[PDB]
């Protein structure tokens, strides 16, 4: 808290920490983990360019 | 507030028992709140281990 | 501001009464806001002890 | 920022403002918005009284 | 922060980017960000009058 701002950005990944659980009770009371999984597991090889699209805007 | 930081998390689980009243509002209206009702009781036994699943993020 | 800190509350009561805005126009736009009237003239006789399971984890 | 408690609120209000892009294309995807361009000219003069169930409350 | 207080504003933006990484886990997740691309690439020129409609309520 001295000096420091990005706590700011802290507590907003807590935010999303417990939307994870709300989330993900969605896709496993529909019976789709299986195709979640691979998700997870970090699959952003061909889509991972999605945030050079953010940097344009901001 | 003496060199605290860790407020800002306090303000952060203020907002997740108030998305409860929320979410609940949701699952109740469809008629399954017998359902949830066990997982408010803790039901992390199982499916606890997904907490690890965080600690390797950070 | 000598020492309130239970004002912290004060502003989240107030990002609360603005959500139902939402809420609201979700549930009226689906055509049911007969079944929800009944609701918001608060029918907390029953699901009341909902409340209860929330003393137990804090 | 001189003892001015009401901007809690103003920051509220620019998060509603943003979420009427997300609303505005789901009733837009499903075409009809020909049914929701008549509510966005106001057309709060026989459920407006809905602002009365609120009084009651708080 | 000296007599500014279009900083309340700035971490609304903050809020707006990051929920960028849920909505798009959506779209991309029913496979369908192949129509999703043309809109990040800036598509307002038609329903770009959606702007007006909230120089009226406000």
């Amino acid at each position: 808290e001295t000096g420091t701002l990005i706590v700011n950005s802290v507590l907003l990944f807590l935010a999303f920490v417990v939307f994870l659980l709300v989330t993900l009770a969605i896709l496993t009371a529909l019976r789709l983990a299986a195709y979640a999984a691979n998700i997870v597991n970090v699959s952003l090889v061909k889509p991972t360019v999605y945030v050079y699209s953010r940097v344009k805007n901001l």
